[PDB]
């Protein structure tokens, strides 16, 4: 069971992970919940604006301090005590499966959606604990990266349902038909024997890491059959 | 102008970008055209089936190549001559905002988001461009990275509106009011002084790029002025 509350001015787009799919059936059956507050419902004037100019000019807007201020007490309260408020930014902590797994141990997170040229500096001061980015490019709004954060989080909740599991690329993968357009399936995996399959997946794993992601290798303790078969991979590459 | 073909078994996640915020304005307005199809209209069985064992066994299920297939020679043959097909994938190239200049060069993209376990290496040989992650870490379907990589090209498109911008993460940024839980607005802020200001912010980022996010600055070929700020940064941080 997992509770994350997000602020957001379009909460609609929730719609995305809460209705479909894995993430969909997960908010269904009540193993994960997902609850929303908008800041424009906490707007007090006539035309419930949510946005303020910044000081010292410059182009852009930011979020209204009130509103957004308001937002987040009312889903600190709900969510009562021991929820990590976090920040969707791309000054923030770069996401990976590591920083997910350790999100993952948390039973409640507040989840804040900046939208135009983002947040005062000092809500992140006095309401934030911690920020996160999904990655280094810029994005409209943080309700993107705030879904994505869900959906990589939920995969861990149990009953829900590897790349970076273990650290290394996944496998390339095949299904029906034998043959398609003229490229044939590796025997070894019509070949039934549990055991060479087990290790050729692991070996394209190693391969497929070493080409693409050099770089993820340095990071890992290989065992030693990791080590061989790598190696095993490098010679055929040098061959 | 920028148009992007969509396959996925949930089309009805993109309302998230087509029906909000800036990308939905865009979209509104006709400067970017978003058009889905979906594997599930490709089937000829009673039940609709999109996915398929793997070959090798193993926990999980891939798309089912015929559908998807079918799929994405429909949105091929829509997009006409000069689109890119591309597989969101954690096996493919880690999106960045130097990634995101190069998308953005392309009047025409097929996005393919993947469902389950992915999909079959031979339909990536045979009708896959490039590979795309946004970022080392495992989602449950490739509709959020697609969405992702929609919302950060949109924002080059003329009309439809910083970090990496430059390279460097944003200043902070204060709106009102004065005085918020007793932390003031930095007074350069107030002066009206356009250089001063312009300087504060630039010396704002090179500071915090450094303390964040220091491999950033690695990479980059600082101008004089960033230098001197930088280094002014650094001797109060010593100080
Ligand atoms: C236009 S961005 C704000 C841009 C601002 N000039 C900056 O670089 O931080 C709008 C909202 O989207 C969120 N956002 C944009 N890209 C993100 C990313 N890569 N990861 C997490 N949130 C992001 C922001 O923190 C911000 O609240
Ligand atoms: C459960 S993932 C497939 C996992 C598979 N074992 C792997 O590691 O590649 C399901 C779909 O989401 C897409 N996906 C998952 N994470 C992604 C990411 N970080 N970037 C882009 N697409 C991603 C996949 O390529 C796949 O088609």
């Amino acid at each position: 069971h997992m509770w994350i509350g997000v602020i957001s001015l379009f909460p609609e787009m929730f719609k995305a992970i809460t209705e479909f799919g894995v993430t969909g059936r997960a908010v269904k059956h009540n193993l994960l919940k997902v609850e929303c507050w908008n800041p424009r419902d906490f707007t007090f004037d006539k035309h419930k604006t949510v946005d303020d100019r910044p000081y010292g000019g410059g182009p852009g807007m930011l979020m209204m301090v009130q509103p957004l201020r308001d937002a987040i007490h009312t889903a600190k309260a709900a969510a009562g005590e021991g929820a990590k408020v976090i920040y969707l930014s791309p000054q923030g902590r770069k996401l990976d499966q590591g920083g997910v797994t350790e999100l993952a141990q948390n039973q409640k997170l507040i989840l804040v959606c900046g939208r135009y040229e983002g947040i005062d500096e000092r809500l992140i001061q006095t309401e934030i604990d911690e920020e996160w980015s999904i990655g280094d490019y810029v994005l409209t709004g943080g309700e993107l990266p705030a879904m994505t954060l869900i959906d990589a989080v939920a995969r861990f909740i149990p009953g829900v349902l590897d790349s970076f599991a273990d650290g290394l690329l996944d496998c390339p993968h095949y299904t029906r038909p034998e043959v398609l357009e003229g490229l044939t399936v590796p025997p070894v995996l019509m070949s039934g024997h549990h055991e060479e399959i087990r290790k050729w997946r692991l070996k394209q794993s190693l391969q497929r890491t070493w080409l693409r992601r050099p770089e993820l290798l340095e990071g890992l303790a290989l065992t030693d059959e990791q080590r061989k078969l790598l190696k095993e991979a490098q010679a055929e590459h040098n061959s």
